[PDB]
């Protein structure tokens, strides 16, 4: 896979963010994550964690996987990096997202994320407390 440039337009919630990609505004949904909705437990914390990660970054990048690049709602489906750190992985490692929505072709980082989930669960972090 390859990392491509983007810039932050606005944080939205734990697993969606609005970025400018190839000069166009797009909402991205983070591959392989399911954060709780803002109105659910750990929802606000997940939104806050992603917001801090993308707002503080000097450089955002998006990385598409091998499969579909947009979902049925027109959201971009990618791995998002903030100063080289993958937000998709970080949310899982901190117990603020579950690994979810693992569809064939878009699962390059599946094993990396499941290893993070196992550690978050062992630590009884957040969702796993
Ligand atoms: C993460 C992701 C979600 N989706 C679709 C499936 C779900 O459809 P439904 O809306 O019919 O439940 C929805 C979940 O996203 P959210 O967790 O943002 O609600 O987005 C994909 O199709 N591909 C994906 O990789
Ligand atoms: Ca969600």
């Amino acid at each position: 896979l390859h990392k491509e440039p983007a810039t932050l337009i606005k944080a939205i919630d734990g697993d969606t963010v609005k970025l400018m990609y190839k000069g166009q505004p797009m909402t991205f949904r983070l591959l392989l994550d399911d954060t709780p909705e803002f109105n659910e437990k750990y929802g606000p914390e997940a939104s806050a964690f992603t917001k801090k990660m993308v707002e503080n970054a000097k450089k955002i990048e998006v990385e598409f996987d091998k499969g579909q690049r947009t979902d049925k709602y027109g959201r971009g489906l990618a791995y998002i990096y903030a100063d080289g750190k993958m937000v998709n992985e970080a949310l899982v490692r901190q117990g603020l997202a579950k690994v979810a929505y693992v569809y064939k072709g878009n699962n390059t980082h599946e094993q990396l994320l499941r290893k993070a989930e196992a550690q978050a669960k062992k630590e009884k972090l957040n969702i796993w407390s």
